[PDB]
């Protein structure tokens, strides 16, 4: 058994030893130290060795090579309003995770943030006099309208190649192949879907038309009628992802539709064996959200003999520092 | 000026009394207060006329719906259906008392299934391991058997096969809100709230609708059925179109995620809902769309300025039952 | 095993019926359901003959006679601001709690509101205008600051007599004893600590000195020194509540020292056999505040054989409900 | 205007770096920024000396403490002390870095027994059936033998029976604050908070000190030696004196409860705090002073209306620990 004891700062500050005291200071410090060990477990399978062959290929429909474990990343949109979208540009530069799962203002927002910034306000603000001034309030964030239309001009344009290339060149679109499609068009190493494109990471999002973005596609299909987004081929391709893996972890980060598609997903292979939540949700109210991972473990979306691990916690604060500590660890066996 | 007071138990139990005492008891027994005046305006303007003008507007909806002067929108996430307030929103359904649906997917099946299959109470505390051995599925303190999900197997798997071979022989674009429409007619039953949503010409968005079992029942059929399309894009227009020729529009949001965020921004599209209830137990510290108050979407133009929307910070299985009999249920000779 | 079920409308409006629905509708409705059995069984055995004696008085040095349930009634200050005020003071009125636990604010708020309203106001309201204009915010209430200073008027008088009956009539004041005779002076049926100390219903609040009252005192012991609060004497008072109660239960709305004075004694006799929790506090910080009850089983201030209860709510709402269906049920038995 | 921006890790791991990065990330990230530049501004108001004027109405304190011109009160619930925050509060009043601790009972008697024996890891799921049958305490995800507390009994009964000869033969007053700076003497082991707050002359205020195994044992003592007083009343003069005679005050308020109600209202008593920071997960919306935003306490005085409060939503388990780092640590200098 493990004796509580903090981190004296007598010793002076060294960080590396700081953080690895959280692990014997109790409370959520204790679960960000579990944290650590589950995400570096993944890590550590992730880069054993493996031997498999286009068969892979031809069942999950990708081009992503199999490694020996698959982490799916998820996150709601406000992380991407937030500084935190520069700590998942980071992971998914470097091909760290397999599958992201976002919201479709995580999607849109970080395009956005290629055009014009995000400022930071105060929840405390009121929206009467920002409506009045043209700027949105997220958390205590600021989003200017003007960023909106921005985002508009760049986008009206790539809408109307993909109308163009569903009704003549075959295309059949579903939000990830949308994603993809966008990441390629910003065009920027700012951008986490520039990335994620260019490696071969798939994003899922099976809401995207709830946001921003929805408005604007809204908007075109009546000046440029026709864009269809199916999602059942975007289950079929993000399912056949965790059947055919090898191993598989999630790393979730908020609630909602993110947190239950990948874990649903899971299911399909009675399991995931690596699972990290990062949120402040509460269980009280029986909401998905706020479902401690056990109760995943009760369907089958995390393996009994997983050991799951929550943190509650605003992930603004706790995702950089377990991302110091494991991740950005091994960038060295990442490249 | 109004005085904190509390209800007086030294005049017996009047139920009604000490239900209008909330407003002047003060913390969420106020806002539940401030939840029941303004989902009462919401009442009293649906059942205002329309005039002829606002009557020429409405009508460019080519919906069946009967136009009314308020167009409300009932959003809720999935585990209210897994409860007894599924009882609730299912009455609201029956009797035209709301006009649009949004949840999520989970949101829809679990209506269904329990059709087929009840749900059991249970405990938060039950360890997954005992309860994935012994074949039943844990949602909060609630109980679903896994044999439920193989009844649903075996009672949509058919609809799927026609649903195949009416888009591909019969030209049928689907989208969610049309499946969740056919899913209600072939429930026929008048426990279920799609049952009912689809009778009353009660639209409902789910645009996430394949994150769940019917997903899982989608993916599995498309192996021995392939080509099932759901367009997400047909239903934006749709719900949008809902909003922007509303006369006036009324927003009651059970919970967070997809269901808060997709009725707001439809609600945009008008420069703001006119009324709006927010009942839900998230916290706006982390930033989340769940846990903002109503005056973040005020910023966004996605509820009026001079809107008085109330957040009641509570669990909807304790609040909900309470805010319809204050509302809803005393008016309903005026719905029949 | 129970199905689940809520209320249907199509029956009407039958607020008895609704109530009962809540124990089959699930999440926090059916933890409501399970407090009302609760509570209603602490109201049972209370009202149970019971066959003792002299000798209890002189363990306990209280005229409180014995029943077979010794009812705890904890509660926050916030709860005494609020119009829950009048609930708790029903309870105390008709003699159905036997010990009262609160903080300091708990205490003056109740008196202060015999000489002056608190409003209703909104949480958003900013402190510097509030200020400003000698208003203080409570939640989404609002207490004038002229209260206080009505307040001070009543209480110097008072304050006065005491030292005088401490310094020659040997009286060895605690804040039980302070509490009794504050509720006697403000001599007002719409208080709770006026009908407290008319039924010999002893409130503990050992940190009394934590609010204006403190403030006051303060103040005064300048102009009159010499008041001596002792907390030892209290701790002997309520502790002796607890250990010769032939059962006991505990019904404690928010967290604090409320919670944690009332299980502590009750710790003296190896727990409480009924108990019910109503607050939002939440277990993941590790406080005492939003521990969930098995954590107090583990220390033995709750028996293992008891089925104790938390609903996860403000009390302003729940805590009328629950007295609805419970104790004013029993009106007729407790007269 | 100062814009969205995370740490990026092409950069390398740079811990200094990453922890100024919060600053720009938003939500309590940004929070966390905000507390780290109030506390170093309470630093360097404590180092800034004393003018002639400030000095004259500082000394006015009969304290032998030297003044400075920032009096620093530090809160914390029981909990921290449970855990190895235990360790941060304690090298900050080894070295005189905070003036005045506020606590709870059991935020005394946990430091003094973990001096006599340790606290464990657990996890909060344990049922407390099996840890009750096993004489296992259960704090949070902690776990304390309930042996623990017996040695804490062989150790204090000896004190508590020279403590009432010391009262009824010496005349000795006793209050809560002189007590706990007595048994700090008593335990006389470096790795305890209260050794070394007695030590520097440091007081602690904890008017619930009876609520908990202290308590427990006064209470039994109270039966073979009877007569223990403890006064609130002079313990209160002493902690407004605190406030009143201050230059400047800043408070660091980790969890709710009466810690974070009587250093507040101690600052009522000066017109106002001129810095504070609050971390705890507790929540405005039950009107709990606990959940409390710093704007509450302008609206009464407690905090000046010029002062710019901050709250971080977080469990000071995770964020103390950094907030200490990146201020008082990089001042040790000054401090010894």
């Amino acid at each position: 058994s493990t004796q509580v004891r903090g981190y004296d700062f007598n010793r002076g500050v060294n960080y590396r030893a700081l953080l690895e005291a959280f692990g014997t200071t109790g409370f959520q410090a204790t679960n960000f130290g579990r944290a650590v060990q589950q995400v570096n477990a993944m890590i550590e399978k992730k880069l054993e060795p493996l031997s498999q062959d286009d068969q892979h290929a031809d069942l999950t429909q990708s081009r992503r090579p199999l490694t020996s474990c698959t982490i799916f990343l998820g996150y709601t949109s406000n992380l991407i309003s937030s500084g935190i979208r520069e700590t998942i540009r980071y992971l998914v530069q470097h091909n760290m995770v397999d599958v992201l799962v976002t919201t479709a203002g995580g999607v849109e927002e970080d395009l956005i943030k290629c055009l014009a910034p995000t400022y930071l306000g105060e929840f405390s603000l009121r929206g009467k006099e920002l409506r009045e001034n043209g700027i949105n309030r997220i958390g205590n964030l600021l989003v200017p309208s003007e960023n909106y239309c921005k985002f508009e001009d760049w986008l009206m344009p790539i809408l109307d190649q993909m109308v163009m290339e569903q009704n003549t060149e075959g295309v059949k679109w579903t939000p990830s192949k949308m994603i993809a499609r966008l990441g390629k068009e910003i065009n920027n190493p700012e951008s986490v879907y520039y990335w994620a494109q260019k490696n071969h990471i798939p994003v899922f999002s099976p809401a995207l038309t709830d946001g921003s973005l929805g408005d604007m596609i809204f908007f075109h299909s009546y000046k440029n009628p026709g864009l269809v987004l199916d999602i059942v081929e975007d289950l079929r391709l993000i399912n056949t992802q965790a059947i055919f893996a090898k191993c598989t972890g999630m790393i979730i980060l908020g609630g909602g539709v993110v947190k239950h598609h990948i874990a649903n997903a899971n299911l399909m292979r009675n399991g995931a064996d690596y699972a990290v939540y990062i949120n402040t949700a509460q269980e009280f109210d029986g909401s998905d959200s706020g479902a401690r991972p056990d109760e995943a473990v009760s369907w089958g979306k995390i393996r009994v003999d997983a050991q799951p691990v929550k943190v509650y916690a605003d992930a603004s604060l706790v995702f950089p520092l377990l991302v110091a500590e494991t991740f950005a660890q091994k960038m060295d066996a990442f490249m």
